[PDB]
């Protein structure tokens, strides 16, 4: 069952789609492509996670399997955790792929240095080892917001290739369900077998089982009690939540610098608009059971389950709407006036961007706009279950020290919310959940923009619990305690750096010998958004001369912006001194602008301090990144 060639033969499949995904986008695309390949070309598709197979025999693959690689790039041009073992095999163990027929679409972000490293590497290596590239390589730029149209253009070119080079008959797209739904009027919330949205099937029965003993991962969260929350900003319109999770009654462990994954539930406001949009507002307590119609289709949540539990706890109903979604559901348009508007919107890239994407409509608002508020009654819920991605966990840099508090996890989450002129709320799913927990836990008297279910399924989230798991990072304090470190992280970039500073403080407290710690921080205003403002003096008083903090208040003076890079330039001789002593550089926070500005600044200080050209210094800083002498936690 770990042999992907055997699994292809047993399920009578001729098309493999492999996804390398961290936050689900690559998965969704594998899934969309699969159905459209099957519908339009009659190919027998199977979507496979790299992590579910071993690849030692992959070179044995025969010419009758068309392979599609949908692969995202992470870390410093690293593969996604799921793809890591496949990445090792190809680069290190793979000999030939003489009869592989493949094509590759890479997901990346061009604000990052190693743009689509994994897409390009794979597309190259597979060709070098004898593979037949049946459709041109393409790739997506999540940095410019073109990723979704990028994938769409690639898919069009892959259809051209199949029709015109492999000489395949192309039929129109039609919904071909991989799953069958049956309403169970004989079943209700009273029945213990029925999911009210628990994270997995191990949380639904669970009488003679300890749900506090792990292992905990992306398949199995721990329910962690939030023992403390505070608002960290002083501004009425902008919010950042300090969260304390208690893991003391569990086997969940983290190391300083690791990520916490927080499993979301959707907002009341969003669920209402969804249920309205598809006329399900009378059906949310109706139980359904799902039965797979394809041998390789996994049902993506526990069954049986209520409509409302699927929508609240399993479907990514909020987020930008793919134009591909309009093309897939258009068949189910309520009336002919809708059909005319909808096939025109779905067929026009620019008009779709102007009328759907730029207005920040959720699926619900976009379909209700198109149909002039007629419900999309004829949409089988099965279509929705296949064509809307699983609600995936959001990652947070742990801001606690595992040496200082092995038993607590802190995160530092800035809240993303706006209100449209029409009155629509556009909300970050996880961040507004945390703002909500903070408002409720502290009886603050603020009025939530959106509301969530803080008791969760059958009151199993009661005591302000969320489902979490820890994901190990490479973002680690140096092995040798004495190695100096340079910590740069404005705004919520400070989160993991608080973790680092708290660790080194506990190390000095433990009579350990600790290197120089330099921290560059930035925020708008020392009175407004200075994260953990009062802790730093306390940390200073324990670290003594071995700690120095430089703070860039970007709006303190309205006429002149001041950023960390400015504070770095004016302390350049200290910075370079610490680099001469082997200091490790840690840059955390905004990927899109700060990370690159800071990298340039460090390059300039290297260039002057060692009398080499700026480009030679930039190449030297880039090699520090490959060696892990320069480490980034930027999102
Ligand atoms: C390794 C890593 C570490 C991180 N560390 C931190 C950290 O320490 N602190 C931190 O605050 N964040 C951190 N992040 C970011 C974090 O994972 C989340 O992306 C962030 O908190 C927002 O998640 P959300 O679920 O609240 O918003 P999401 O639900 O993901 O929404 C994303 C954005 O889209 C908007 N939006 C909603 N609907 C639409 C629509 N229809 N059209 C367009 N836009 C829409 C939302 O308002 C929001 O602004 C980290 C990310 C990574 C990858
Ligand atoms: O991040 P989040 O936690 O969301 O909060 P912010 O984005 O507000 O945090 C970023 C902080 O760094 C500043 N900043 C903005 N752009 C850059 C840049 N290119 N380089 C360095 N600093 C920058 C911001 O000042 P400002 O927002 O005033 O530009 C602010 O003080
Ligand atoms: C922490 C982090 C690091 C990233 N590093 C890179 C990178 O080095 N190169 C790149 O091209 N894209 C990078 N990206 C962009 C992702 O590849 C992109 O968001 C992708 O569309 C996500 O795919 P997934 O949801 O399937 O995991 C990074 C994104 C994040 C959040």
């Amino acid at each position: 069952s770990r042999d992907v060639l055997s699994t292809l033969k047993k399920n009578n499949k001729n098309t493999l789609l492999l996804f390398g995904s961290q936050t689900g986008t690559a998965e969704d695309y594998a899934n969309k492509l699969s159905r459209e390949l099957h519908s339009r070309f009659g190919l027998k598709t199977m979507v496979a996670d790299f992590a579910d197979y071993d690849w030692d025999n992959f070179g044995d693959i025969t010419e009758d399997i068309l392979v599609f690689f949908i692969v995202a790039t992470y870390g410093e041009g690293e593969p996604t955790d799921n793809a890591d073992e496949f990445h090792t095999w190809l680069t290190e163990e793979a000999d030939t792929l003489s009869t592989l027929r493949y094509t590759v679409f890479g997901l990346g972000n061009s604000t990052y240095e190693f743009f689509n490293a994994i897409g390009r590497k794979f597309d190259r290596l597979l060709s070098e080892k004898g593979g037949d590239r049946f459709a041109e390589y393409a790739e997506g730029d999540d940095g410019t917001g073109t990723l979704d149209e990028d994938f769409m253009a690639w898919k069009d070119n892959v259809f051209d290739a199949l029709k015109n080079d492999l000489n395949f008959e192309e039929k129109e797209l039609k919904y071909e369900p991989n799953v069958k739904l049956t309403e169970r009027d004989d079943l209700s919330a009273a029945d213990s077998q029925v999911s009210l949205g628990e994270p997995n099937k191990k949380y639904i029965n669970s009488e003679g089982i300890d749900l506090t003993k792990g292992p905990f991962d992306h398949t199995h969260p721990y329910l962690a009690r939030i023992t403390e929350t505070r608002e960290l900003f002083s501004s009425k319109e902008r919010h950042c939540i300090h969260v304390e999770f208690d893991i003391s009654e569990s086997n969940l462990k983290y190391t300083t610098g690791d990520h916490l994954a927080i499993w979301p539930s959707n907002s009341d406001e969003n669920i209402k608009q969804f249920a309205k949009c598809f006329g399900l507002e009378d059906k949310l307590d109706t139980v359904i059971e799902l039965k797979a119609l394809d041998s390789t289709y996994t049902i993506p949540f526990p069954t049986p389950i209520t409509y409302g539990a699927v929508i609240r706890h399993h479907l990514e109903i909020s987020g930008p709407v793919s134009r591909q979604f309009f093309l897939s559901i258009a068949g189910f348009a309520p009336d002919e006036e809708t059909k005319k508007t909808f096939t025109r919107l779905g067929g026009d890239k620019q008009e779709f961007a102007t009328k759907v994407t730029r207005r920040k409509f959720n699926i619900a608002d976009a379909l209700l706009y198109s149909s002039n508020n007629t419900p999309w009654s004829d949409v089988p819920f099965e279509f929705l279950i296949e064509n809307i991605q699983h609600l995936t966990p959001r990652y947070y840099s742990i801001s606690s020290s595992s040496l200082s508090e092995k038993q607590l996890i802190n995160v530092t989450a800035v809240v993303e919310a706006e209100e449209e002129a029409d009155g629509r709320p556009v909300t970050g799913v996880v961040t507004n959940l945390l703002k909500n927990i903070e408002i409720a836990q502290n009886k603050t008297g603020e009025k939530p923009l959106v509301h969530y279910d803080l008791s969760g399924p059958r009151g199993k989230f009661n005591k302000f619990k969320l489902p979490v798991h820890v994901r190990r990072s490479n973002f680690k304090l140096p092995k040798n305690s004495t190695t100096p470190v340079i910590l740069i992280g404005p705004g919520t970039g400070v989160a993991p750096l608080r973790g680092f500073v708290r660790e080194r403080v506990q190390q000095v407290k433990n009579g350990v010998n600790v290197g120089k710690t330099l921290l560059f921080y930035g925020c708008r205003n020392s009175n407004e958004d200075f994260l953990y403002k009062q802790e730093w003096a306390e940390y200073a008083s324990v670290l003594g001369e071995n700690f120095e903090m430089f703070n860039a208040f970007s709006r303190q003076d309205p006429s002149k912006k001041v950023y960390v890079q400015d504070k770095i330039l004016e302390n350049s001789q200290l910075v370079h001194e610490l680099l001469t002593e082997g200091a490790i550089i840690y840059v955390c926070g905004d990927a899109s602008r700060m990370a690159r500005d800071v990298q340039t600044t460090i390059s300039k200080i290297v260039a002057k301090s060692r009398e080499i050209s700026e480009d030679k210094a930039a190449e030297l800083v880039k090699s520090w990144k490959v060696q892990n002498r320069y480490q980034e936690d930027v999102w």
